[PDB]
């Protein structure tokens, strides 16, 4: 595509790459460019729904300017992501209010996506843009130090299920590191994330444990729910409501976006 002149590697990419690149026809303004490998029916459809998606134009999720045909998928440029955010933020930290607001913001974008049926399934500080308005914007679903782990939902550990809650638990441990300023839980492998996870919310009964799978809930010793506030310092009382109620082990108990985003926290 000679409409495009890529700039920078923002990175890769399991089956492409994605440029930093200059838009030639529309004044020369920065997209981010992902070029994606074909060797597809399944493929074909989900940049339908990626497509389907960009109609709506929801303010929380990035643009997608075009699509053209060995696949490439031009999006909106946003220079920073929530991890560099929270690097340069200065001490003593985000404040309360913008936390609020980015929060509010990420679950908007993500009751959206939830409400025409996407998972984003890898929703991490690396992937939730900030616009230099102070915008939260969705970037890199819909398609196909390993920080993805860090935000892992139980369920997924287990291999048991991958619905919808899977979202809100890597809201949870998003909303704890906006005012930790570091992952919440930072594990080095799947059971070792699950362990870590447990050591905190502590053991669900029996049954919230889900049947047919490798890990049982005996390999697991925590003796007991530590309270949050302990890693999560300057919370407020609604805001640790709502945190704990992402962070729930059974994901059928689990907090949706819907009804996060009427939790007395945003009143
Ligand atoms: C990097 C990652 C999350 N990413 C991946 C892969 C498959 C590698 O995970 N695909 C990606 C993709 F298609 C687009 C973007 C994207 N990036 C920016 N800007 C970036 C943000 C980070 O700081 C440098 C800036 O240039 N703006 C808008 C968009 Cl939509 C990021 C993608």
């Amino acid at each position: 595509d000679q409409q495009y002149e890529c700039v920078a590697e923002i990175g890769v990419g399991a089956y492409g790459t994605v440029f930093k690149a200059r838009d030639l026809k529309n004044g020369g303004r920065f997209v981010a460019l992902k070029r994606v490998r074909v060797q597809p029916l399944s493929t074909i459809r989900e940049v339908a729904v990626l497509r389907h998606l960009e109609t709506f134009e929801h303010p929380n999720v990035v643009r997608l300017f075009d699509v053209c045909t060995k696949l490439t998928l031009v999006f909106e440029h946003v220079d920073q992501d929530l991890r560099t955010y929270l690097d340069k933020v200065p001490e003593p930290g985000v404040p309360t209010e913008t936390i609020k607001d980015m929060m509010f913001q990420l679950l908007r974008g993500l009751d959206f996506l939830h409400s025409h049926r996407v998972v984003h399934r890898d929703l991490k500080p690396e992937n939730i843009l900030v616009t230099s308005s102070g915008q939260i914007k969705l970037a890199d679903f819909g398609l196909a130090v390993v920080v993805t782990l860090w935000y892992r939902a139980p369920e997924v550990l287990l291999q048991s299920s991958y619905a919808t809650p899977v979202d809100l638990w890597s809201v949870g441990c998003i909303f704890a590191e906006m005012f930790r300023r570091k992952p919440l839980f930072r594990g080095s492998s799947d059971v070792d994330q699950l362990g870590k996870i447990l050591d905190v919310i502590g053991l669900p009964g029996e049954e919230d444990w889900p049947r047919d799978v490798a890990l049982p809930r005996q390999a697991f010793h925590s003796k007991s729910a530590q309270p949050i506030e302990k890693f999560v310092t300057d919370i407020d009382e609604l805001g640790k409501d709502l945190l704990l109620k992402c962070l729930t082990f059974n994901p059928a108990k689990r907090i949706s976006a819907y009804s996060a985003l009427s939790h007395p926290y945003f009143q």
